[PDB]
DNA sequence: TAACCGCCAAGGGGATTACTCCCTAGTCTCCAGGCACGTGTTTTTTTTTTTTTTTTTTTTTTTTTTTTTCCTTTTTTTTTTTTTTTT
């Protein structure tokens, strides 16, 4: 479960980086609650279990 | 201290004259090795076919039967409608 947490945390950081990179090039700010997709870790753990 | 010079003495052999003789210069005449020409048979090069190991590819993995579980996409870009602001 630690290894799955590593993989899902890396995927979550990649998605957060993608979101803030596509919302940083226009000069505007971003929302931290809208930045994190909460379904990724829960969906991955549910599928792998 | 003996080179050098002067003086004297002795002898040895190269120069000279003559006689001889014998070996080569010259001239035919026969014939045979020396040389010009042709070429070879080994030597190197090139192909040719095989050999031998390595590497890669491909195919395979006893049969029958009965229950669940999860999934049978998903984000990402483009479009299209809606709403708000301005003159």
């Amino acid at each position: 479960l630690a290894f799955l947490f590593r993989g899902l945390f890396k995927n979550l950081m990649k998605e957060v980086r993608m979101y803030t990179q596509k919302f940083i090039d226009r000069g505007k700010d971003f929302n931290l609650e809208l930045a994190i997709k909460t379904n990724i870790i829960t969906d991955g753990l549910r599928y792998s279990l």
